[PDB]
């Protein structure tokens, strides 16, 4: 059995993210996958914007079915020390990574482009011809 | 084991759908859920409009861990006939149904407010007032 983490933001979540965390979850045939969500305060800060709470985005998340647990919030920055409390085999993600790939235990996911919920929305609003 | 059935559009999957479907999952200690997801032209025809398309909305249903079987496209009306192809014991849904509560076969679940992904757009443009 091998533990593979997975982390980031989740917000409003969609068939990208399930699609990414289905491709960490069959890494290895016998897999634990263990996805951390970043916190509000600490996406805001570094990253952008995030509509849904904290809580929000976790409570969802437990509803893919490619989910074992959950860190939330999990460390902006994933370290060794990290990898080692959860006894994490491998880290699933799309530099600040070197170190894993150096320990072996990086594992690219790739991401989906065009089915995201804002390009949902999009093709909304797409019926609306502008004249 | 109980076989039970939910049906529905399952545009643009929420939480809401999620908490309905894991409800559904959950009306008996060991159950079959089995989900069908209307089609487009049937659910554009009777309901109201549809942003995705059948085989979006259903790849995304994929990965909720409550579902254990979609039929894609399920009838727009479910008829005894249908129950008893798919030994189906109850149908799960928040009349029309008057011969489930008659089978004894109707489960009703509940809808929750306000976590829907159109609620998650309105939140995004709450961040411009006005003037």
């Amino acid at each position: 059995n091998v533990v593979i983490y997975a982390d980031g933001v989740y917000d409003m979540l969609h068939l990208g993210h399930m699609k990414q965390l289905e491709q960490a979850k069959k890494l290895f045939e016998n897999t634990t996958l263990i996805v951390g969500v970043t916190s509000d305060n600490e996406t805001k800060l570094f990253k952008g914007q995030v509509v849904q709470t904290l809580e929000e985005r976790t409570e969802t998340l437990k509803h893919i079915r490619w989910v074992d647990e959950i860190i939330s919030p999990c460390p902006w920055v994933v370290t060794p020390e990290f990898l080692e409390k959860y006894k994490i085999d491998y880290v699933a993600h799309d530099d600040i990574y070197a170190w894993l790939k150096r320990a072996g235990k990086f594992k690219a996911t790739q991401r989906t482009e065009g089915v995201s919920t804002t390009d949902l929305i999009v093709r909304i609003l797409k019926n609306y011809e502008d004249y």
